[PDB]
């Protein structure tokens, strides 16, 4: 089971939609990443020559999902800001080479504290790494070297603090659904 989540973007006529099987980590989302070929990336390329160059480079490189663990991850800040719907804070939207258009929306929500691929991209570009899952012994996670991917009790997640994995999964999915910006997928 998973959740589709929709974000509004400042100064942009459309929304961004993301799919996640880890909605329990949602309060740790610190940026969004879109494919080189995403409409928002092309829109931003109009007033950004670095992005234009990045997009052309990605055009040549066909990256396969399964070969990505091995590939050099690359991205460019689009300068667009998405609003995190539960937090109300602006987060940057990056174009990245590892996000594809073929399967899915061409946009991902990044949680570098709790997703290893996200951790590596955020470390490389100096993006925020925000912890929202406690280590299994109940301590703050050690994020100094890598992401903590184990399901656990939430902290630093406002109203969802103290909830275990299944409770948090459901509570955040329900919150987003009631707000009209989330949809559970079978």
């Amino acid at each position: 089971e998973g959740v589709e989540i929709t974000f509004n973007v400042n100064d942009y006529d459309n929304t961004l939609t993301v799919y996640t099987t880890r909605p329990d980590t949602f309060m740790g989302c610190t940026y969004l990443a879109v494919a080189a070929g995403h409409p928002l990336a092309q829109k931003a390329a109009e007033n950004n020559p670095e992005l234009a160059a990045f997009i052309d480079e990605c055009r040549n490189t066909k990256v396969a999902e399964a070969e990505m663990a091995t590939m050099e991850k690359k991205g460019v800040d689009t300068g667009f800001k998405a609003v995190h719907p539960l937090t109300g804070e602006e987060i940057p939207v990056w174009a990245a080479n590892f996000v594809l258009m073929e399967y899915g929306t061409g946009a991902v929500m990044a949680v570098p504290g709790h997703d290893q691929r996200d951790y590596e991209f955020a470390s490389k570009y100096g993006l925020n790494i925000k912890p929202v899952i406690l280590a299994a012994d109940g301590s703050e996670p050690d994020l100094s070297q890598q992401a903590l991917t184990e399901k656990g009790v939430l902290f630093n997640s406002g109203e969802f603090n103290g909830l275990d994995h299944e409770a948090a999964f459901n509570a955040i999915a329900d919150k987003l659904t009631a707000m009209g910006v989330g949809e559970r997928k079978v």
